């Protein structure tokens, strides 16, 4: 994650 998006699977 990137503060409240998912960056793929999964950061």
């Amino acid at each position: 994650t990137a503060g409240l998006v998912l960056a793929x699977l999964l950061v």
